[PDB]
């Protein structure tokens, strides 16, 4: 059976139009509602449909954000429409079934690690989309492998699920119990309500580490135990470090503990540039962590800037250097490193 609805295009001019889709099936569940998978009658293309109960009085954060964003490493909002005593906002997004979580798991059940080339690819695209959204003052606040969608053929990564995303404003408080526990920044565990988009960088570091290790680097049993797991690696933070985090709750029973050597945390083979990048992302002090652009310009990604580089299946790497001035907003003179002359 075919369903026709009147939907406004997410990126185009605010003009409604009739849109038709068929073959609808439930693929997702959350505290927000339901996520369906359908096929557009016109294009034949597959989409996901996130159905969210909305209150007329208040505007939807995710919708306001998805209409701003237009990036290759970010899931696209095709259209959006309302369905029936309550109203549901329906977001029509690009359907990409494969996730980084699924891929990593596939390897880790095999007890082997993902090839470094795939790791460099995925992470780089992640920092790109992050550099993009951070330029608007927008923080994703739910960076995790399950929200990184992959096209296996092109190896293109797209950030998705902006259900926790928000445009941060200085002086305005934000919720501390946010983000997936394993990827939750330390300041959040300290109850900080005045944090920056640098928490996403933390989460990104957690993703990188998990791809090198084959398992999550900080596997907390609770919101507080997560901190202990962090400590078991970074040691206990100095008072200056805790000050930078700006905690709502001052302290926990934990004793002073010396840090573990990064080298020893990872496997013996693990590349040094990878490890070196991890230590720069996973810092206690939020201001000490790299910006998404600085991370892209890291030595770890130099293999991608080689003019001879190709995919393992012989195909060419996706557009990795098509930077907009909006993306370079953070630090424009990094363009002479991010953009190799052969790519100009
Ligand atoms: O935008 C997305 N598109 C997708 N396409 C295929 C698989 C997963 C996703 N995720 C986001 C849509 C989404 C967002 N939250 C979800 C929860 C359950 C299932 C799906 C979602
Ligand atoms: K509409």
């Amino acid at each position: 059976k075919v369903t026709t609805v009147v939907a406004t295009p997410g990126q185009g001019p605010d003009r409604p139009q009739e849109v038709s889709y068929t073959d609808t099936k439930v693929i997702g569940n959350g505290s927000f509602g339901v996520v369906y998978q359908a096929k557009l009658c016109d294009s034949g293309e597959l989409v996901a449909i996130k159905k969210v109960l909305q209150d007329k009085r208040f505007k939807n954060r995710e919708l306001q954000i998805m209409r701003k964003l237009d990036h290759c490493n970010i899931v696209r909002l095709r259209y959006f429409f309302y369905s029936s005593d309550e109203v549901y906002l329906n977001l029509v997004l690009d359907y990409v079934p494969e996730t980084v979580y699924r891929v990593a798991r596939h390897y880790s059940r095999a007890k082997q690690t993902l090839p470094v080339i795939y790791v460099k690819l995925y992470m780089y695209q992640l920092f790109r989309s992050l550099a993009y959204i951070h330029s608007f003052g927008i923080c994703h606040r739910d960076i995790k492998p399950q929200n990184l969608l992959l096209d296996p053929d092109t190896a293109v990564l797209k950030l998705c699920d902006f259900g926790s995303a928000k445009q941060l404003v200085r002086g305005e408080p934000n919720v501390s119990y946010i983000c997936s526990r394993y990827y939750r920044a330390p300041e959040l565990i300290f109850g900080a309500t005045d944090y920056t988009s640098s928490i996403d960088v933390w989460s990104a570091g957690c993703v990188l580490a998990e791809l090198l290790l084959g398992q999550p680097i900080f596997p907390g049993d609770s919101g507080v135990d997560q901190l202990v797991e962090i400590i078991k690696v970074l040691g206990t933070p100095t008072r200056e470090q805790i000050r930078e985090m700006n905690p709502n709750y001052t302290e926990f029973k934990f004793p002073q503990i010396k840090a573990h050597p990064w080298t020893k945390v990872f496997r013996p083979r693990t590349p040094p540039e990878a490890i070196a990048l991890c230590s720069r992302l996973l810092e206690y002090t939020p201001t000490a962590r790299l910006t998404p652009l600085e991370a892209c310009a890291h030595s770890f990604f130099d293999e991608l800037r080689d003019p001879n580089v190709k995919l393992p299946n012989g195909r060419d790497t996706p557009a990795l250097f098509n930077f907009t001035t909006q993306e370079l907003s953070s630090n424009p003179p990094l363009a002479t490193i991010l953009i190799p002359p052969h790519a100009r």
